[PDB]
């Protein structure tokens, strides 16, 4: 199947799934002098004081802290979105050394890592229908730079040890969201698609302009991950992103 290995990785794609060469495909490259400020643009919302993360999983691409999306504990409104979005689970993109690592760049400026909080369109009953919409995804993007550590996120990083490789899970509840977030929500926005296949067109991207900065212990955890699974050669799960894609007819707005 798909990974982002030479024989299997992102320039492979296409002949599982065709729209990987699609009209809204993500990531994109951010080139900050085109995107156009939008005043209509309300301010986003963020509201994660309820939120409930239940565990953490390798699924042998990347890891994800899972939340309970049953009912409206953590959601995102607002910015260029109609409705309630419900947050599902977030989880990130790095890569094999500091200078690569993201999938969206900025004026070709690739960080560290890129954080993804993924949230669905309420208004579509579940996830899996959600992906099936235009509007059916919302992505918080959020670029983490090399430098002071991140405390909020620490609690991740040590337990990464419990679910070195693919398919295991570690229970992870009562984390908070909320200390994974710059001090600024200004924002740039247009629409895409998920970055690993099925790469299905249903994302509204949200990519935040201020980066938050993690140290290099904390990324290095990232980087002693498996894409394996236990008792198969390992191979280390790192650079597991896309390489941005053509943004061919559609426009970067910025919030700011
Ligand atoms: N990197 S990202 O764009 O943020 C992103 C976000 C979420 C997922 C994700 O969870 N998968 C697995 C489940 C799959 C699916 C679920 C239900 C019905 C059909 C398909 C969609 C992709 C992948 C990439
Ligand atoms: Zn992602």
């Amino acid at each position: 199947h798909w990974g982002y290995g030479k024989h299997n990785g992102p320039e492979h794609w296409h002949k599982d799934f065709p729209i990987a060469k699609g009209e809204r495909q993500s990531p994109v490259d951010i080139d900050t002098h085109t995107a156009k400020y939008d005043p209509s643009l309300k301010p986003l919302s963020v509201s994660y004081d309820q939120a409930t993360s239940l565990r953490i999983l390798n699924n042998g691409h990347a890891f994800n802290v899972e939340f309970d999306d049953s009912q409206d504990k953590a959601v995102l409104k607002g910015g260029p979105l109609d409705g309630t979005y419900r947050l599902i689970q977030f989880h990130f993109h790095w890569g094999s050394l500091d200078g690569q690592g993201s999938e969206h760049t900025v004026d070709k400026k690739k960080y560290a890592a890129e954080l993804h909080l993924v949230h669905w369109n309420t208004k579509y009953g579940d996830f899996g229908k959600a992906v099936q919409q235009p509007d059916g995804l919302a992505v918080l993007g959020i670029f983490l730079k090399v430098g002071s550590a991140k405390p909020g996120l620490q609690k991740v990083v040590d337990v990464l040890d419990s679910i070195k490789t693919k398919g295991k899970s570690a229970d992870f509840t009562n984390f908070d969201p909320r200390g994974l977030l710059p001090e600024s929500l200004d924002y740039w926005t247009y629409p895409g698609s998920l970055t690993t296949p099925p790469l299905l067109e249903c994302v509204t991207w949200i990519v935040l302009k201020e980066p938050i900065s993690v140290s290099s212990e904390q990324v290095l955890k990232f980087r002693k991950l498996n894409f394996n699974g236990e008792g198969e050669p390992e191979e280390l799960m790192v650079d597991n992103w896309r390489p941005a894609q053509p943004l061919k007819n559609r426009q970067i707005k910025a919030s700011f």
